[PDB]
RNA sequence: CACACAUAA
């Protein structure tokens, strides 16, 4: 039992009593919500020659833990809210898994209690790091995480829920020792970069205290890790045989600037095949993997280095070029406004669809809690076709990753939305062609097709990824230089350090995901980082306001239609039919949607203005 | 960029802007309405020892169509005419692919813009076959696919949405070059045989326009087609070896009229057996699955050769031989309608349920409501259970061989299905026992249910499948002589080369679904299988009229009955209940489902009179 | 076909003429309810190394003439009363196959017609009987099931419908040749001990004519089982040197009572690798599931050869004694009741809540998947996370076991939910830690939560699991000795011969779930594995009262509230929104619930005071 | 094993 005081926060940690069978369990508990966190390692090695981490974070009920779904959960699955949190809390813990470590490992949260006015979901990061930290399992240090939020020019610490609502910021940070930044996530509402960059500093400020709770209660308890039966790193006899085969020929192709993602990726695999077959026979008893292994660790230690030493990038730009933008709108006919944003490789199509305010919910009570409903009647929708990177995949559902994207592109465009739009906006961002950050682009895109549908938007929005490459003591482990690099290919983010998603408009930041490979990265580089993109995005903005720079005037003419029809009281039963049957065959076979807005007055709804004339003939025939 | 013009109709093609990533990209513009179709090969060859092809025709949002709540929503979000559509695409490209082209394959098709007019689906067939045209996967020729319609008695390509609305017909053709003909599939309105074989041969006139304009984009784009690492066919003189080993052994089989579909199958497996293990010693380096296709090749070959050259099958029927027929009606009290037909070896129980009108197509959700509503309120659903062939299977979800025979089996009997009827007519189709067009099967038993069930159909209808086998020239890919077999058996499907499922009543055609498996036959020859199937249909409607002729005078006394009890606005309140739980709990504890239809007056409908009973006890303690 | 008389009920078994294809295949019918069972197993032996046997119980409710409900107009997803049924029948039928038949099996049941008055649960456990019987599956002696109710203290068996909600106890009944038991399966309004007992030797009388009526259909119709390719049981002589080398070691481990249960496992494993080790080297052609079973067969027969001899348990019990129980409420000051009851070492986290009357009409009328209405506005949830067991797997739904627990637990303590209460209670039980029966303290958790929340609950209900050990002649088969444990572990449990899992009041019997692994077991043993676990039940009830003995005189303050606003005519369509959609957006942000009562009244639920707080201020601003 | 998780995203 462990106290830590966040300024007027309390933050309670206990162990040992609730599920004592797993290999680490704790109980965070902040006012009335309780949250347990349990972590379970296979000490068996698994054969999926990577690191099989899976973070299941679940909650009992919907609506700040008011509405009870849990019973629903053989059916109605796991929530899009769920998933997201999972996803905070995986990043927030993977880097930390020492290199190797190729076991079997679920960390879950139980909602024991929520009272509706603190977040049980910072409390599930906290809790993951108690748990993982009490346990036997191979983890590095304690991981403090808190959220920063600004109400009326005060930065607050771990904000209720009513103080969310009245937040200008929300901002997640998970810090490791020595004020390390291991996961960033915000999404802002246009605030200052200033303003921003200082609460990245009292947040990390806070995670420090957390970790020293943390670590008093690691000490208290006595915890021995385990042994691990091996660790996967390739030996270094390995490493160094495949330098010196294949340093001078990936060293060339990785200079080589008319190179594009295909042949690149195809260039080193000519060198993998013909290195691989020379390493088999100089040691016939390696393991398999060590030798595929062995030459990854060798072409990205030649990707970096060119980097550090050469600033010059693979593709032959410098450390703050962007690549080739163009940007394109008006597409089609019909589509109430589209989009089509190219950033190097990297291709996505953007759709806007007007609808009702009606179809805002699923008109079912617990059904439509679950998923919520959106503040400005506003959403994006992100889809990661197999095509775009020339594979095969099944097509139905949503990944983890297609989820997370598409709530950072929607919480970037969301500053900029109006309020008391007449239809419900929706946002499709398919990803055509993918080499770069199709998410950042899906901002882009998005931003684009918004004007081009006649939202009168504030202002448009952009975003941009910056990588990074850091040359670290092998000991002291401490980062002796580092370069930053703007809008980063796929290959620079596999082999990179960080993948900084930010975007905003340009005067202002809306959205962030950092997602760090390091084991936490020092505060100064997240604030050039910042900084750099700020830059990237101005020029970013310039393209795309060449292209379109505000609002059309109006809506598509052949756009979504509100109507109002009247009927009388004597001609109502006709209409609606016995039991709503006409009405909602009339919406199955036109689209047009028809509500009930007082005893006389009907409101019509049709997606286009010859809908609204066919389902009109409707109305003039059955009255 | 190709235009091709298709009479009053312009197809637009285009390729090399959108989804460069991919083998092969098209997109296919039709007025306002653009698809955009992508394939993607690997050039590693797949673990499974056949071609994995997959189509994929999504909807991007009909309407609005939004996303699914949660992922397992979104695995089962895909709607009906989208996997209709997929099954559709499939067929016109598969026939197409080379023999041994055993590496994964997925055909992909977005909607880019819909106008509510052009119909999406032919542009996705078309899309699929500029895609893999221009991509550099092995794929033997273009195709083209058109829709032709009949409006008024004229011949309308590509008719649109309105337009559809009044035909009288919805044929598909997918066509090869050189007037070969792929895929059909149609859904008359009880049309005439000339009528709709004329319509056939104008449809496959308009898709060879297609193929020219397809061809010209080829060339000027200068396509270059990969080189597989391996064509999985067994080699020559493998082949050889296993003819002379079980040549006599495989002919005796064949040849054996006193065998059934175990039996045959099973004396088939001995021969497999003690013939692989000869192979195996002659040919110690050849592939283990060579072995396994060797063996396939020869017994496809002796089978079809015995029906070319003695004009006889393996069961000893001659080719225009129907197999038993027997019919049963009226088998179980409690069921609105019932019947058990009986083909061969084949068995489907079909079973007619009728329902309220306000609970017959319309669900709570408007929104996903869409694409779940039917024009006579009558549905098919068919199901293929495991142990219709003594396997052992999964029964979660319909996949999608079970969604399109119950869509060709509800085509065959929706355009006989009366209008304006009381009830929600839903027919349920169950398999048996399976060894051969169980799909036809539920055609002819779902009108017989339908005539028992008391549903006054204006006639009854009745399938049939029209298998083929051929023999062709390698050095020459003509078709010199082949035989039209009737009501073909499990093995002539297996071993044929096409299912030709075609129903209809005794005065004409109602549905249609070609599944060609050879790359394309001449149009004389579909001409003869609508024929030769027609004097099929009329024998079977012959033993069917001896079960049950006319359509019963009334329903079953203890079906459905509706009425209206009258309830005063003082007591409405009270009745109804908060939120209107009286009647939720009332729906849920007993069948009968109250809607109401006035201001003083509710509709009870009730699924049969004695849970009308539990129902009216209840509503008559709420009166007090 | 056989017909077999059950007093006043008649059961109509047949075969032979529908899904011939399958192995074993067969109709029952009593009333106007049939239902056809077919039975499919393979004949290659399985991969996996234990015996796969799948039943599947599908509702098609075609029959009743109520599945068209949703929008896709045909069922999605399996139902809680499908899935409970299905593993009725698996219990009863799983332990007469034979020891080592790794083969893959299923079991599909088809309901063709339901009257609405005979279940068909009853009908489809029998068929599974037949249908094994007459096929080929290698299968022990038929299986007859009824189930007894009891109406105005008269036993019924196979009670109608009408009959089965007038009924004091639903118990299910299978036996086996010579008066045996397999399954049973019961809930009772908290009857004596002697009533239920009475029951059970009545029911047991009924199945032994139903094995009669198949024993006599089976001898018409001529059954010749099968010869399997190989039974997978551990060679004899295997099994007595491994004997020899882990005799002593294993008797130490189960003689030390330090040991808990990671420890005592560990304890185990640490001989199985050295033992397994060494058995390789003396049979180097043994199958590796073979040294692997051995140990299983040595380990288990070591377990029990212990407590046969010794009257003593690996934990240093005796026979009658129950491990540590602790218990706890009043966890969390939100929730609305909580505890957490500890039996040894399974730990079981117990939560109520209260939701409003409207919220618990999930049904098929309004949702896809949900189906039915708990008849008391009252439902347990039964969850099992990975980390119970130090375990990694998927934390999904489409697990059975939960659903079999949560439903033995749920019905265990519905006899002592209050009626009209003016919530639904949801009673959410996880198990943290699992050794033993986590479903039965499930329920003794379960009252302790319903009593802190302020439910007023009749009694208090505890729970038990009995297990048992058995010497059985070598070649007869019948028992010679036995020995009933109270209170078994996980280890006792998975090398005994029965899971009794019964709970109750101290002056009846609630819940009944027995799980017996062997072919049969004496209704005596039965007799007295429920008197004994009625001294342990007094013992458990004696250490829940010292927690908490009566339930709380109210609610938590923190706990719902329900009251009713008025809004004007006037302010009707402002309030309530185009379409309702105000309400529904309120209630979606807010977590209340409206529904409209009269014309001007509107009930209002908050599952808080705070919540109502939030609700007030937007209905008052919508007002102004 | 598969599935889910992570993965030139």
């Amino acid at each position: 039992a462990v106290a830590v005081d966040l300024g007027n926060r309390k933050l309670e940690i206990s162990s040992g009593k609730l599920a004592r069978f797993a290999d680490g369990s704790a109980v965070v508990q902040s006012g009335d919500t309780a949250v347990m966190v349990t972590a379970v390692s296979k000490t068996k090695p698994s054969p999926s020659q990577f690191m099989p981490l899976v973070v299941d974070y679940r909650q009992k009920a919907a609506a700040a833990g008011r509405i009870p779904t849990n019973y629903l959960r053989r059916e109605i699955g796991t929530s899009d809210k769920e998933i997201l949190t999972s996803r905070i809390i995986d990043r927030s813990i993977r880097p930390l898994f020492p290199a190797g470590y190729f076991y079997d490992t679920q960390v879950l949260c139980n909602l024991l209690a929520v009272d509706g006015v603190n977040e049980p979901d910072v409390l599930a990061i906290n809790g993951a790091s108690v748990a993982l930290s009490l346990s036997d399992i191979p983890w590095n240090g304690p991981v403090g995480a808190v959220r920063i939020g600004i109400i009326d020019g005060e930065y607050v610490v771990n904000p209720t829920r009513k103080e969310m609502s009245s937040s200008t910021l929300n901002l997640v940070v998970a810090g490791a020792p020595k004020s390390q930044i291991v996961m960033l996530e915000a999404s802002a509402e246009n605030i200052l970069q200033q303003d921003f960059c200082h609460a990245i500093k009292v947040g990390v400020k806070y995670t420090q205290q957390i970790i020293q709770g943390i670590q008093q209660l690691v000490k208290e308890t006595g915890v021995t890790k385990r042994t691990p039966q091996k660790l996967f790193t390739p030996s270094p006899e390995i490493v160094k045989y495949t330098h010196k085969l294949a340093m001078e020929r990936l060293y060339a192709v990785f200079t080589d600037y008319e190179h594009d993602k295909v042949s690149r990726d195809e260039a080193v695999n000519k060198i993998r095949l013909d290195t691989e077959e020379q390493l088999k026979e100089k040691f016939p008893e390696a393991d398999p993997y060590e030798i595929i292994e062995s030459f990854n660790v060798v072409a990205k230690e030649v990707f970096r280095s060119i980097v550090l030493n050469e600033y010059k990038r693979c593709d032959g730009r410098d450390l703050t070029s962007l690549r080739n933008v163009s940007c394109e709108v008006d597409m089609f006919k019909t589509l109430h406004g589209s989009a089509l944003f190219q950033r190097g490789q990297t291709q996505v199509l953007c759709t806007v669809t007007f609808d009702s305010l009606e179809s805002g919910i699923k008109s079912d009570q617990v059904i439509t809690a679950i998923n919520g409903i959106k503040d400005k009647n506003f959403m994006l929708h992100y889809e990661f076709p197999p095509y775009a990177t020339n594979e095969i995949g099944k097509v139905t559902g949503l990944n983890r990753r297609e989820l997370g994207h598409g709530a950072l592109a929607e919480k970037a465009l969301y500053p900029v939305i109006p309020r008391d739009f007449p239809f419900t906006i929706r946002v499709t961002s398919e990803v055509l062609e993918s080499n770069g950050s199709s998410s950042m682009a899906s901002a882009c895109g998005g931003s684009l097709a918004l004007m081009d549908s006649g939202v009168p938007i504030s202002s448009a929005v952009a975003g941009v990824a910056i990588g990074l490459v850091t040359k670290t003591d092998p000991e002291k482990g401490e980062i002796e230089d580092y370069r930053l690099l703007t809008d980063i290919l796929g290959i620079e983010d596999y082999n990179g350090d960080m993948d900084f998603k930010i975007a905003g408009t340009n005067k202002g930041i809306t959205a962030l995901q950092a997602d760090i490979k390091l084991p936490g990265i020092p505060i100064k580089i997240v604030m050039e980082a910042i900084q750099q993109a700020s830059v990237a995005k101005k020029e970013i903005l310039q393209i795309m306001n060449k292209t379109i720079s505000k609002p059309r005037a109006s809506r598509k003419e052949n756009g979504p239609v509100v109507e109002t029809v009247q009927v009388p009281l004597s001609k109502r039963a006709k209409f609606v039919g016995p039991g709503g049957y006409n009405l909602k065959k009339l919406q199955a076979e036109t689209g047009v949607t028809i509500s009930q807005v007082d005893e006389e007055t009907f409101s019509v709804f049709a997606p286009t203005p010859s809908a609204m004339h066919e389902a009109r003939d409707f109305i003039t025939e059955i009255c």
